[PDB]
């Protein structure tokens, strides 16, 4: 039968990419298909082929946000680190990527939103999610962290407090402390309660 | 001179419930001022006294779903309750609200996020993120939270927290377990943190 072959094929990408560039020169409303087109060397039938509008572009351009972010801790780990030290990491890794792509994520948030498919981030998470899930029942079964949690749960749920409060930070503008003591504010939360006795 | 006559309903509060309706109908892009503005029994101008768009009444209706969901939590203290109670409280009814009105939840995160304001949120949850550290305050000193911690920055944790686990099991269709289960794992979460 049929087997994909392995075509890495440029066409799809370059116009993702290119819709990227011209929705941040000049924001997602004020672009047009015709930049867009323009911008990565191709004709308007290229844009309609992967895309049905240019709302259709935001859940692409949030996985490849997500799978930067998750490609950018993991750059930093070789993988026998305890799980503190992967968490100093992943806390550090999306203060930095929310505060230099911010325009992105709220461009994610009104996408998604306007489309009624907010669902589709939890999807787009499931690598990241599944990823730290099993990190956490590593540290489980070397005393880092308490037994009995729910490890998919708490994967989630340590994902979205960091996030929340990078995003309360850079986008909400709750910079009444220093970004660093936010940071160390969400590790000793996380520490406490799932740190061991 | 001037002291402002005391607040009244009036044209305002008709358009943006109005707007609310006709949203609720079609959502956004289907509702015309015209649709909203005959539906409250107006004029057009009488819209555009109040909003320069349909994007404008974002951040009103966000307030608005806001100021309901305090209420709704303050209506179920007498005022002498324990931090746990108050926060399975504040778990439940956030649970409830999210369920109810995730459309109104969506729109918001849509509009706010189109013109650049998500920082307004922040704002409209000021009465909120207040209450819940003087409540933060009241059980640290009756040792029912563990001292120390930084009241404001714990009320927005503790209210993103419980917000987003109630926003991927309704919005996010994130279902595995009953939901009393989420609710009962977000309580026990912040005991372990804050907790004595």
């Amino acid at each position: 039968p049929f087997t994909m072959p392995k075509q890495t094929s440029g066409k799809y990408e370059k116009i993702l990419q290119a819709a990227i560039e011209v929705i941040s020169e000049k924001g997602l409303d004020k672009a047009s298909i015709s930049d867009i087109v323009k911008k990565a060397g191709t004709a308007q039938g290229t844009f309609y082929l992967y895309f049905s509008s240019k709302n259709a572009l935001i859940p692409a351009i949030a996985e490849n946000l997500l799978t930067h972010t998750l490609d950018q801790i993991k750059g930093r780990l070789h993988g026998d680190e305890d799980f503190w030290t992967v968490l100093d990491i992943l806390i550090d890794e999306t203060f930095l990527i929310t505060e230099r792509h911010k325009d992105i994520i709220v461009l994610c948030y009104s996408g998604l939103a306007i489309d009624h498919s907010m669902e589709k981030w939890e999807t787009i998470y499931q690598p990241y999610y599944s990823w730290l899930e099993k990190i956490i029942n590593k540290a489980i079964a070397n005393h880092e962290v308490t037994e009995g949690i729910n490890s998919k749960w708490t994967a989630r749920t340590i994902i979205n407090l960091v996030e929340n409060t990078a995003e309360r930070f850079y986008i909400g503008f709750e910079q009444d402390e220093n970004v660093e003591v936010y940071k160390k504010e969400i590790f000793t939360f996380l520490k406490r309660s799932l740190g061991t006795a």
